[PDB]
């Protein structure tokens, strides 16, 4: 079938080749409450990063009884809970800011909320995990049916014309862009949007909602610790928060 | 605030203590391109979940030219690499299934896709990862846009009427409904669809839409081995495929 000409097109996205295996652990000895989304290039650096994500589930904290009965992870008790932290570390930033919108689309809350959280991490952190953070947002006023009764999210006050919720998230980065540190960027979202429940379970990005949002998070830098020498019992023990 | 007595519920669904962890490995050793969904109570058979990815990527065959350049999971060649794989094991059940719709919402896709995948597994098996199989099927027919340059994905022709599109995704399953085994179910979705890319990129599941869709499956029962004696470098290396 005569070999063509190369005809190269460079705005043309090519295919990642990236591996995502997602991990439903079952009855852990100690819970956590926070959705991990880990990014790395080198596979010797997960248990850093599953000990990062038990570290700041002590950051949790209760809503006020106004809001419900929910957890959303506190930025003023990240801050504390950081300087425990070993090995010692450094918090790079840190937001705890309201975003509002009246009778827009969803979409347009996702980009007002992706655009703090690009804010957090920075131009060349934030490209470098783009995909993973647009989908962890709309994850967040998107696709709730399947996670209603998920460890990460929280039902609050529910009433005919407001529905409250929380949503906790944490992402770890260790890439070329990290060099020799990973970052760790829990997120803790304390939302009320315009909708009953049941409409919010099945909310599109094409539907039409007031929001109030306040978003809490902050970066943690910690020096890269190769786990490779250690048994699996420890990376176990690690998931299971007993390390 | 006076005590109460309790209003006992019984049909109200607790929170779930799962703890979710989601890998994303950039710049694989070798290229993976199966979706990894993980159950597991215990996570000394994580290694385990992952060498069978490893050995059911070798099940990945291209489709036919007239539906386009992609890679789907063969049912056929998923019998063939089953043999080879040890420790040895046994294909409890298998499909190569069409199903269609037309003018129907997508949601009616997902539950003929559903029960197909249902029928693989059987009630025991489908009630204990009900949650995750739900949000999968979903993945494959919504979410898309986020998923679109993805590894487990692949576009085929793109016409004005239609779409062609693959979607490889795998189950591992290791509970107390599986017991001394863990079970395999890779699946690999051939998918027409009557629209354009552009609308199936941002289609939901109140969508309505013609579907032509192929689904091959397999269920592998391999006997369980616990990896927690040996280093997390073996594990480093079953995710880089190099182990
Ligand atoms: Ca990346
Ligand atoms: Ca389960």
């Amino acid at each position: 079938c005569p070999l063509e000409d190369i005809k190269v097109n460079p705005w043309k996205t090519p295919q990642s080749t990236a591996r995502v295996i997602t991990l439903r652990v079952e009855d852990p000895n100690e819970i956590n409450n926070l959705l991990s989304i880990n990014e790395i290039d080198n596979p010797n650096y997960i248990l850093q990063a599953i000990m990062l994500a038990n570290a700041f589930q002590n950051a949790l904290v209760p809503t006020s009884t106004d809001f419900g009965d929910a957890l959303r992870f506190s930025m003023p008790k990240g801050l504390e809970i950081a300087n425990t932290i070993t090995p010692m570390g450094a918090v790079v930033s840190y937001v705890d800011q309201n975003v509002t919108q009246t009778n827009n689309q969803v979409s347009v809350m996702i980009n007002k909320v992706l655009e703090v959280l690009k804010t957090v991490l920075g131009v060349a952190l934030s490209g470098s995990v783009i995909d993973q953070l647009t989908a962890a947002v709309t994850n967040t006023f998107t696709n709730l049916n399947t996670q209603k009764n998920e460890a990460w999210i929280f039902w609050g006050k529910e009433t005919a014309n407001q529905t409250n919720y929380t949503y906790n998230v944490l992402f770890a980065i260790q890439n070329a862009q990290t060099g020799g540190v990973m970052y760790c960027v829990p997120v803790g979202f304390e939302i009320k949007v315009s909708a009953v429940k049941e409409q919010v379970l099945f909310f599109t990005i094409q539907d039409s909602a007031s929001y109030n949002v306040n978003i809490q998070s902050l970066k943690f830098a910690q020096p890269l610790v190769s786990s490779s020498q250690y048994p699996i019992a420890d990376l176990t023990s690690a998931i299971n928060g007993t390390l």
